[PDB]
């Protein structure tokens, strides 16, 4: 571990964005209002 300090910089801490479609479980404070898609 370290405590994800290279994530929430240089990806500019994404896995929120990513789990606010992906899992999308919860909304009162962050994103929630998109699924997962694909092509193929």
């Amino acid at each position: 571990v370290v405590f994800y300090v290279a994530l929430t910089a240089v990806l500019v801490a994404v896995a929120l964005y990513a789990y606010g479609l992906a899992f999308r479980l919860l909304g009162a404070s962050g994103p929630n209002k998109k699924e997962s898609r694909g092509r193929g």
